[PDB]
């Protein structure tokens, strides 16, 4: 039995965090810090904290600035900065509640980005990495003009909505897409200016900065995934400086594999690679 309980702390900027903490009944193996994707928030991931929860893994997570319960105007962000230092905050949180514990970044779509860029910046302030069709080549969905367009966009109207996403290409599963079409705390409406650019500044940096990734990495990444295609994971295993990498594809899958139809699939995957390394 895993049980949630909502917190919350100061972020960059003094925006209120909230954040939940899914803590396990029995003695705890390690600690687990997600970062949700564009628009959504950390309640769409009870299920995973759940099984992780049955692997004995206490899982942090947090709703981003301008997501779910915290602080600020949604989906406004000027810098990826303000991702990663929130997410670095949080990775303290739960270095000081379980010391000695070994500590598991884990990020999806965006939160794969912030996840991947708060990991290059910090190598060794966690110990296992596991992303869930990471962001982290969004330059290859638009042209390099439209690249330079967004990037001084995000930084003079961040908040200017400019590319519309594909909201039925998150899952195969129609409930999935209706509960995320029906979702009042889900941003309903187009990608801001703001995180383009933080998306972008990710992409165009990816190959220079992966090598700085050291620990064990996992990447996850459905065949099928329209918003996120799956080359942009497949050059980051390439490029990243873990010896320790691996791509699981899973053919036929969109792009939330821990939403979809073989979720449990998914996750018995990723709970067999953390405890290989555990
Ligand atoms: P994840 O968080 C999954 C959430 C969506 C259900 O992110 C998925 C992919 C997000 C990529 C967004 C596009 C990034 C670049 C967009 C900027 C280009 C538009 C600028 C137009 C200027 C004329």
């Amino acid at each position: 039995t895993t049980t949630r309980t909502e917190r919350n702390f100061a972020g960059i900027g003094d925006v209120r965090i909230v954040y939940d903490v899914w803590t396990p009944d029995t003695a705890p193996q390690a600690v687990v810090v997600l970062a949700h994707g564009l628009g959504e928030h950390a309640r769409r991931y009870d299920h995973v904290a759940q099984r992780l929860g049955a692997a004995g893994l206490v899982t942090y997570a947090l709703d981003h600035r301008g997501h779910g319960r915290s602080g600020g105007a949604r989906v406004l962000v000027r810098d990826i900065s303000e991702y990663t230092a929130d997410f670095d905050t949080l990775v303290g949180i739960a270095t000081r509640e379980y010391p000695g514990c070994k500590r598991i970044v884990l990020g999806h779509s965006m939160g794969g980005g912030i996840v991947f860029a708060y990991g290059v910046e910090r190598p060794d302030n966690y110990d296992l990495m596991v992303l869930s069709a990471p962001a982290v080549a969004a330059q290859d969905l638009v042209s390099p003009v439209v690249a330079v367009a967004a990037k001084l966009l995000g930084v003079v109207v961040p908040g200017l909505p400019v590319q519309e996403l594909d909201f039925t290409a998150i899952s195969r599963d129609p409930e999935v897409v209706q509960a995320y079409n029906t979702d009042p705390l889900v941003h309903h409406g187009r990608v801001p200016a703001g995180i383009g650019r933080a998306l972008l500044q990710v992409g165009e940096t990816m190959p220079r900065r992966a090598p700085a990734l050291t620990a064990p990495l996992l990447v996850l990444h459905g065949t099928d995934d329209r918003l996120i295609p799956i080359e942009g994971s497949r050059r980051l295993v390439e490029c990243v400086g873990s010896a320790d990498v691996q791509l699981k594809e899973y053919p036929g899958l969109y792009h939330e594999v821990f939403n979809e139809p073989e979720r449990n699939q998914v996750l018995d995957d990723v709970v067999a690679w953390l405890t290989e390394r555990l």
